């Protein structure tokens, strides 16, 4: 029955894990995968997380089943981060949210969910946008369109394409925003952009969709959900795929959310049981642990003060190495300015360099990077910033 | 567009967890989903877990993301487990395991699998079978066929009716089996007709998958896999979705894998890209705490030693309350002979109560149940055996 099976085409990001993996030379320089790195250039457990966990060794007396949805408590904690503290969407009930396995997770149950439910055919992406938005619409069987949205020579958002590149978008459709720090341009829409983009979104008849999983990398948490909350503002219905895994650091304990907005609570607790049965099918219950500790750290006072000042260090170290890339660049002698990076959110360093000088720098260099030129820029450290800069001046 | 969305059915087992809750009279007892209960009717986190849990938090350094397939190590003791220590299909490298959330999630990668990469078109399950089945496949867009099982005149394996049913099944066709504990009859085929189906399989050439979720239930970790691994030495190719939540307490950690069996080592990694390329577009990589327990149990002699002893235990309170249950059912008058259970795999009791009788043992006594008449052993504990005897002798 498998004898014809065709070789899978392998993830231009996840795939590259391997490649850095068998190479075997001493000096390689892994800069693909978007996780963070201190300045050793190790992906450490943050210490909020590892009193979180040791505090559930002591007190945890049972495995037993958690509900479809997950734990309550990290669904609550998870709107109130979201939506704000006081936020009419949770007094009047009108959000429900499914604990899942990853922001990843969380995108295929809402495609599902969508797919199954609703008239919904089309799903509209930025372009360029992160790869896998794609790869997980199609598969539930929706078809994705791109509309425009970075302008490559000045390395800015086109907002007057984006318009019109959305007109072509129907009522009905599903438009995706990457709720801040946009992967893999770190462009993102200034706040009056946001609110231009919800009031033009509820007059054409979008289903909003929001991909937010870097909360908290931009500008700060509270900041870097205000497009989010420009647009619940307006809207009736929203559909927000949330992730725990970069600003918790906890990547492989899958801890995202699917929330749900509707009308009102009557409406939003009939299309959540099919959101529900569309988890049912798929792996049942979420994992525990992860969500467990997210919402240990976010429940207790001290734990959360500890957690969102290592947030805080970690988005200071990235902003740091920015300039400090820019400066050894130009100190370097590259041809080139590159100091549009630093007006670029997020992890990632994108828009200067072509797919050969990735391969080039790969195959020459032992620099990892993704084909599309996307650097990770929390794998910098100070002490591979020297040669990956001797690298990238030398095949400009 | 969430207006016209429809209420989803509640799930027939899972649903109960709900109904339960919402119930508040004192005596109720839950005897509904399939979770082992202790001597205080209480599901504990297991000695050997704890110990294991311990050992994560002292030694775990990153979080960081792991591969697409999860942790290396669990699939190779995962292997071990199922077709034994020194396998042919382990030394000839014809098997890749996938690390999945739960035995559910296994089932949901084995059919995106099946339905994208082959010509797969239907699937056979047992009458009756555990009702998720026909939901997971059917959502894959496969249709499900019964093929017969249980004679519910003499509590028996019909075998002669399950070699008649199973002859239209066609080649290319998949079958699907209960490893062991046979949910929810608890009627397993013998060695003998293990033997019979496997080589009944391989000359109508249907493809077999295994749902292995209670090994060490039965009559032990080695003796409980003989049936699939008679069905492995005549088998090219077949298909394993494993469970570790059952016998290692640990439910919500999600931990499962679905194993793939190719003719050779080239063929299943061709096979095995493609699983991994469903696994992507679901929920990316899978979640390491559940998991590195369980590969850290197995792996080390002195944790499998306490663990192993503490699955005996579990399976032998079960047994105990099985005789005890029938004891007290005559000793109370009942009205039939239950002595049949005694015979019956497992966790579960199987085949004497109606529907009604079900739903009036819930309204008026406060015991849950799953609607099919399957009742759950492992909740009866020597303090609810009366009051729970009490209730089904007065439903008879
Ligand atoms: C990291 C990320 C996600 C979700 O990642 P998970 O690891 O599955 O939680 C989703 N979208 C984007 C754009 C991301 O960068
Ligand atoms: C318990 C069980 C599973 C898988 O359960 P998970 O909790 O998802 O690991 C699968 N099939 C049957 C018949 C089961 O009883």
């Amino acid at each position: 029955m498998f004898e014809n099976i065709t070789t899978a085409p392998a993830d231009p990001i996840l795939g590259l894990a391997d490649l850095f993996r068998a190479d075997e030379r001493p000096g390689k320089i892994n800069l693909g995968i978007g996780v963070y790195k201190d300045e050793t250039g190790k992906t450490p457990v943050l210490t909020s997380v590892k009193k979180a966990e040791q505090y559930l060794l002591e007190n945890e007396t049972t495995k037993n089943y958690l509900g479809i949805d997950g734990i309550p408590e990290f669904g609550r904690c998870t709107q109130e981060l979201l939506f704000g503290k006081g936020s009419a969407l949770i007094n009047d009930k009108r959000a429900r949210t499914a604990q899942t396995p990853g922001g990843t997770g969380a995108l295929r149950v809402a495609a599902d969910f969508l797919a199954k439910n609703t008239s919904v055919k089309r799903v509209w992406v930025s372009n360029p946008s992160w790869p896998n938005h794609k790869s997980v619409f199609n598969s539930a069987g929706l078809e994705v369109r791109e509309y425009a949205y970075y302008d490559a020579e000045n390395h800015t958002l086109d907002f007057d394409a984006l318009i019109n590149s959305l007109n072509e978008a129907q009522a009905g459709d599903v438009v995706l925003f990457h709720g801040c720090c946009h992967n893999p341009t770190g462009i993102d829409p200034t706040l009056e952009q946001w609110q231009t983009l919800a009031q033009l979104s509820v007059e054409k008849g979008w289903l909003p969709l929001f991909d937010f999983a870097y909360q908290g990398f931009a500008r700060g948490l509270e900041e870097d959900a205000e497009g989010l909350r420009a647009f619940a503002a307006m809207h009736k219905e929203l559909i927000v795929a949330s992730s725990y895994s970069k600003n918790f650091g906890l990547y492989n304990e899958r801890v995202g959310a699917c929330t749900l907005v509707a009308a009102d609570s009557e409406t939003v607790d009939r299309a959540f049981s099919q959101m529900k049965a569309a988890i049912r099918v798929n792996y049942s219950s979420p994992p525990a642990h992860g969500a467990s500790v997210v919402a240990t750290i976010l429940s207790n006072d001290a734990l959360r003060a500890i957690w969102e000042q290592e947030l805080t260090d970690m988005r200071q170290r990235i902003q740091r190495m920015r300039q400090l890339f820019v400066n050894t660049l130009q100190e370097k002698g590259a041809n080139r300015d590159f100091s549009f990076t630093i007006k670029q959110n997020g992890m990632f360093f994108f828009g200067g360099l072509t797919k050969e000088q990735v391969l080039r720098l790969r195959e020459e260099f032992g620099v990892y990077a993704v084909a599309s030129g996307r650097l990770n820029v929390a794998g910098m450290t100070p002490d591979n910033l020297a040669p990956l800069c001797e690298a990238i001046v030398a095949v400009l």
